[PDB]
């Protein structure tokens, strides 16, 4: 028996001196449970919008995203935890190696009565990717204790969401009923866009609470400790020739999965388009992906299980998130490549030769160069290789040297150094040359 | 929490006939899920259960452990499982129809709540709505929503919950009664053409809504108003997601023919079969709507994500209460599902084949001579074996209401169609 009451939830980093910097209202759904270590749970939606004061992309529950991801104090202008800019609101786990993550106090106003949960830790965020309910997040955690309050700890109307912001938030839902699991083998650069109809992904901190009231002579400086950071997903896809685009894509994906288990993935809630639209993205640069029944095409769709893995034990790079009300294919690609929608990734490389010559005599040298698109790209540097032929070699600085005796076509390849995997090529043919050579 | 919910038609004299335990899935809210509106302006409950059909030990009849909710949703009369309306059953299936729902107030229930050794009850409840889940991974979940007059705490137990409630033997039977086959089929049929299609459903819901309006209480009437609420328009609708392509239906012919029929046909006889249909006895829950409006707008456009299917069941006439009906069983087959669709009961045999006969087996009717035509209807157990008579691809023959056949003036095939509603036909070719 759950009595449904008019409830308002607020989270704070403080117990006194509450203001709009350290406290925020949380727009919880009808499913909200708490009791008594105290345990709590509630849901919200990923609702990205333009903050009026800063003009930056934000979510109305950013303090929860921060507390899930970091042990430091909030700094939206930084590069870790919850952080943002005019292109997107971001979250990363690079600053999560702490016994205790950033502490929150959950204030509950219900039927003119106040209470609060003192000293909370956000253990888990489960994100829904069901096409009919995209971006629902179920938050769960614990608190040291639930305490009734005799009066208002602060003015909820002042501290809470104002009418103007509430209306903006209500129009910020990810409404496009589509999710795409983008999967890329970084060794071959083979990519696939898998439509997702069902499932969830979970960010779990595996927190262990210490049994309180166990008398210690010297106070134990933590009330709990984080466990292994786990970023996983259990999805359902509609995988076949039609859904991927062609029978060759589908056959190539089956071939790839037989020999490749590690991929760079991106789960795009709301899909990706060339015009500015809302989306929430989860990126895992090195994920273990399992699609066992790929060759079985059935009405239940196909199971896709993933486990994001860090590069090193405590790198905190298992994955990261990006949310915006105005994402595009371009800024989603930026997020996937660089970790930020605002940081331009390389999109195209045109290889050029000195004088636009397509031939080169034996023993001569030819300087190659690149025209990298877009010019706003963060890192425009390239690596140089010969991918076809043997009549020339190339320097690390793109100086092509024709062999002194060999002849033939060579394919010069420039590859982006920024993680995009973008390549550009030029064919140069080494020619014999008119030099009057003689037998000595 | 360890909450136990019971529903009853009475406030005293509780027994196993008038009271039953309800196996609620996860809490009963009391604020919730589209309940009643309140007229003459100057409370809501909600919980979920599963459709769990099983054989009752005492009667050997098919039943569900929440039959009193199905009865209260569908009827204003007292419960009578041996009847033909509301919640009713037999050895083949548990059924629900809406033929006895033309009442201001439907059958009242009292919801008793035992939670942490503390009792309370919601006095005088109306079931406004039942929303049934057709998601392949959670088939047959029902979300019930309604209103009551007030929630009242109780100082002592109103009855012994262990005697009134579900016993260990029945509980175990119920726990093995889930519709486990992850498949749903929306069977649609154009009754004019007899063209039928089995559309696989992967998601959605159907809703049975009573549109109840509660009267604002504590309103001074000189003569007491004898109702506290009134039912509105009975609405049976669904919003589904179908897997509709060349391979899902069975062939590209079927898919192309379904697109054709939808462009010119809006009204169909539909059956939503939760759990699928097979030739061996298996559990299933079926919703039938004999006169439904069906809309699949993106049938062509959609290729492989999912196709929206919206339907609205419509009665045959005013106050008929025949918008649709339900049938549940732990042992349904395609044969007894077909009986439910045709006759409203899995136990009532529908016609499956008709062989057209003559006086003997004579085909030599040459000119202006009378010949009595007859039928051999299969199965012999069919309830209604009556047939209508017509002339299909006929040159100069005449047919009456009975089986009499004659061709006048030496001018130079006969078809029997079941009255039953099955649409089964049989023919015979005559010489002339
Ligand atoms: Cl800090
Ligand atoms: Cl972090
Ligand atoms: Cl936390
Ligand atoms: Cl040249
Ligand atoms: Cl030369």
């Amino acid at each position: 028996l759950q009595l449904l009451r008019n409830t308002r939830i607020f989270v704070s980093t403080v117990k006194t001196g509450h203001n709009k910097t350290n406290t925020q209202e949380i727009l919880v759904q009808d499913d909200i449970s708490w009791g008594q270590a105290a345990e709590w749970s509630f849901s919200t939606y990923i609702l990205p919008y333009k903050d009026k004061n800063t003009s930056k992309q934000i979510v109305p529950d950013y303090m929860l995203w921060h507390a899930l991801s970091s042990g430091r104090a909030i700094n939206l202008e930084g590069t870790t935890g919850a952080h943002n800019n005019a292109t997107n609101f971001m979250v990363n786990f690079k600053d999560n190696s702490y016994h205790e993550l950033a502490m929150l106090h959950i204030y509950i106003l219900t039927d003119k009565t106040w209470s609060y949960i003192d000293s909370c830790q956000i253990n888990q965020a489960e994100v829904n990717v069901d096409i009919e309910d995209i971006g629902r997040v179920t938050w769960s955690g614990n608190g040291n204790q639930l305490i009734p309050l005799d009066e208002q700890p602060f003015d909820p109307d002042q501290i809470g969401i104002d009418d103007e912001t509430y209306m903006t938030i209500q129009g910020s839902y990810i409404k496009n009923k589509l999710t795409i699991l983008k999967i890329k083998d970084m060794d071959t650069n083979k990519s696939y866009d898998i439509p997702i109809t069902g499932g969830t992904f979970t960010i779990n901190n595996n927190i262990t609470y210490l049994t309180p009231n166990v008398m210690s002579r010297v106070t134990i400086p933590i009330g709990s400790f984080t466990g292994a950071f786990e970023l996983t997903g259990s999805l359902t896809a509609y995988l076949n020739d039609k859904s991927l685009g062609s029978m060759e894509l589908y056959k190539d994906l089956i071939k790839t999965l037989k020999v490749v288990n590690r991929f760079e993935i991106a789960l795009v809630l709301g899909g990706e388009y060339d015009d500015e639209r809302p989306a929430a993205i989860l990126v895992a640069k090195q994920a273990h992906v399992n699609i066992p029944t790929i060759e079985t095409d059935d009405v239940l769709g196909t199971s896709v299980e993933f486990k994001a893995i860090p590069s090193d034990l405590d790198a905190g790079d298992e994955g990261y998130l990006g949310f915006s009300s105005k994402y595009t294919r371009t800024t989603i690609n930026n997020l996937i490549v660089n970790g930020d929608g605002a940081t331009d990734a390389v999109t195209a490389i045109t290889v050029k030769s000195a004088g636009n010559v397509t031939t080169l005599n034996r023993s001569a040298t030819l300087q190659m160069s690149v025209e990298v698109t877009p010019s706003s790209a963060r890192n425009k540097e390239v690596t140089w290789a010969i991918t076809a032929g043997d009549a020339a070699t190339i320097n690390a600085t793109g100086l092509l040297r024709a062999d002194a005796s060999k002849t033939g076509a060579v394919t010069v390849e420039a590859t982006a150094k920024d993680g995009s995997g973008v390549k550009g090529t030029k064919v140069i043919t080494v020619t014999a040359g008119g030099e009057n050579l003689y037998f000595q």
